[PDB]
């Protein structure tokens, strides 16, 4: 078997001349030269099966991306792992290689308007199919957003992501969330379970604010620090708005700060496109009812130049689908990546 810093990582005859990438949440991350399709691929190595969770979050990102098509969504290539379930240790799961992310991208690079516009587009038009299919990602960030040489954009990583559920989206004042902090609605903090169309917009906003500045908009440092950092430049709600908060918990913790001003969009990014703010203030709206919708978002001036909803496909078909244990998750598992053994 082939190694990479003294770990296993056979991926058989298929794949060869192996590079070191990272570690991912599972396991290791290489490149990987296609003897096959002739071109360097990525390579994830996935080995869950010791947790139902790791299992859960593996069996709902491999199903969400074999279902999936469209070219603002990454694919899988090909899965690769041992013949039998007994033998099965791990999960190779292969993509096209991707030039970088949006992450490493801001850290160096200053983005030109053109630049945000476009991938501003391909990040809302992935996002138009993603909620098609009746699927939240729930964890859009700047590294969940690769791009090749070309500046095409993939929206990557679904381990996070849910069938969407808006009746069974409240809860009580400061519940617990696994998704990155910096990009959580401020309503994760006071009522919602992240089970809305909406809890996305508002990452895609941060990502928005982010392209602008270079910088996160909203850098939360801990849980409550997260929903300060928004009020800071939102500014306190409105009556309306509170009046839509039903948990007193939370209404009453909104009502105890002092009176904050919205800091205008034009102060915080001075050189921005005038349209790029408008659409910026609509995808961080405070009120969930209130913030646009991914199609509402694709619409406006801002993206005029891209527009086009006949060539914005949404999902053939929407998705369906943790208490299942281990075991039955491993099957389960070993059944979704069976498309891919040679027989
Ligand atoms: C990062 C990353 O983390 N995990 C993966 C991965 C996930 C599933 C399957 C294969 C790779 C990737 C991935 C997927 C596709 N292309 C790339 N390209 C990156 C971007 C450039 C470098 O930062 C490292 C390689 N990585």
């Amino acid at each position: 078997p082939e190694m990479v810093r003294g770990q296993v990582f056979d991926v058989g005859p298929r794949y060869t001349n192996l590079s070191y990438i990272g570690e991912g949440a599972y396991g290791m991350v290489c490149s990987a030269y296609d003897n096959v399709n002739k071109v360097r691929v990525a390579i994830k190595k996935i080995s869950p099966f010791e947790h139902q969770t790791y299992c859960q979050r593996t069996l709902r990102e491999i199903k969400i991306l074999l279902r999936f098509r469209h070219e603002n969504i990454i694919g899988i290539n090909d899965i690769i792992r041992a013949p039998t379930i007994e033998q099965m240790k791990d999960v190779y799961i292969v993509q096209d290689l991707m030039e970088t992310d949006l992450y490493k991208l801001l850290k160096t690079q200053h983005l030109s308007n053109d630049h945000i516009c476009y991938f501003l587009y391909q990040i809302l038009r992935g996002l138009k199919y993603i909620h098609s299919a009746n699927v939240l990602h729930r964890d859009l960030k700047p590294s969940n957003l690769l791009l090749n040489t070309t500046c095409d954009l993939k929206i990557c990583d679904f381990g996070l992501a849910r069938v969407a559920d808006p009746d069974h989206d409240h809860t009580g004042f400061l519940t617990e969330y696994v998704a990155t902090r910096w990009y959580r609605a401020p309503e994760i903090m006071l009522n919602s379970k992240g089970y809305t169309k909406s809890i996305d917009i508002w990452s895609v906003g941060c990502i928005l604010a982010e392209m602008l500045s270079n910088r996160p908009i909203f850098p939360g440092k801990h849980y409550l620090d997260q929903l300060n950092h928004i009020l800071g430049i939102l500014g306190s709600p409105s009556q309306e708005d509170l009046n839509c908060i039903i948990n007193l918990k939370a209404r009453n913790y909104l009502l105890s700060l002092p009176h904050k001003n919205k800091v205008p969009w034009n102060r915080l990014f001075p050189n921005a496109d005038s349209k790029a703010l408008d659409l910026l203030d609509k995808m961080l709206t405070f009120n969930p009812h209130k913030r646009i919708e991914v199609e509402q978002a694709l619409a406006h001036p801002y993206l005029e130049q891209y527009y086009d909803p006949s060539d914005e496909p949404i999902a053939e078909a929407p998705f369906k689908f943790d208490d299942l244990p281990k075991e039955k998750l491993k099957e389960l598992i070993f059944e979704e990546t069976a498309r891919f053994q040679p027989g």
